[PDB]
């Protein structure tokens, strides 16, 4: 089995692009944490990771060089992600959804209150810890869009298209807040239908035209109770500066309704 310091890797937790994430448990102590392996934008990655600390987000413990590979130390999610809890087709019991989308607001609020933007919020990296808990992962496309209480437009087009919202597709430039507030939307579709709306938000996209004009006597809109369906209605808004900000989905009736 490999180690590295006093850790031993003991298995495989995730295999994406960037590198491996390995269980490592101290052979002493016991204590396991999760170790990304990078075979060496990894300046910055760890720069981001370094300010994170809020109960909804990865916590990083700190990293170690060893020749070309970078192992960066980070909060162990034991509970998987939120990807196996949804039912395809199903979705998932609305009350579970409601806590669901309760901690990933207080973790992307937490985000963009220290003026980092995740850019990649889906399902593959919403991880549960032995409690349920949401933690937001991966932040391998962060970056900074405040910074010295300024605000910087991206123009960087990046995520996973049927997350993405329709401005990043479309602006040269655009602010991040309204685009990871889109993700959350496409996120909380995803919770309560067991499917996605569409491919991509784009015009030549049946399934977004669909949406747009209303239809939601067709799937996934179907699945959806009127009350979760409302909030949907002002967070899956094509114009950015027209669609609601997390202080007003905090004010929303579903967002607010007691549940199971
Ligand atoms: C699958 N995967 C990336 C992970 N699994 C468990 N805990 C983690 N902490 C950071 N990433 C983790
Ligand atoms: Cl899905």
């Amino acid at each position: 089995v490999p180690f590295v310091e006093d850790w031993d890797l003991v298995q495989t937790l995730g295999e994406g692009a960037y590198g491996e994430v390995q269980l490592a448990v101290n052979r002493v102590t016991e204590e396991a944490v999760a170790v990304k392996i990078v075979d060496m934008n990894i300046k910055k990655e760890i720069c981001i990771l370094k300010m994170l600390n809020h109960e909804n987000v990865i916590k990083f413990y700190g990293h170690r060089r060893e020749g070309n590979i970078q192992y960066l130390f980070m909060e162990l999610a034991s509970g998987g992600s939120l990807f196996d809890r949804i039912e395809p087709d199903i979705g998932m019991p609305e009350p579970d959804a409601q806590r669901f989308f309760h901690q990933l607001m207080a973790g992307v609020v937490y985000l963009h209150g220290i003026g980092i933007t995740h850019r990649d919020i889906k399902p593959h990296n919403l991880l549960l810890d032995e409690r349920d808990n949401l933690k937001i992962a991966d932040y391998s496309l962060a970056t900074v869009f405040r910074y010295n209480n300024r605000e910087r437009l991206l123009n960087k087009m990046c995520g996973t298209l049927p997350y993405v919202a329709p401005e990043l597709l479309k602006r040269r430039e655009f602010h991040a807040e309204p685009v990871d507030v889109w993700s959350c939307g496409i996120v909380l579709t995803a919770m309560l239908a067991g499917e996605l709306p569409w491919d991509q938000p784009s015009d030549s996209c049946q399934e977004y035209s669909d949406w747009k004009e209303k239809k939601t006597y067709l799937n996934p809109w179907k699945k959806i109770d009127s009350a979760p369906l409302a909030l949907l209605h002002k967070i899956l808004v094509e114009n950015p500066s027209a669609r609601i900000t997390i202080p007003d989905i905090k004010k929303d009736r579903w967002y607010n309704k007691p549940l199971k």
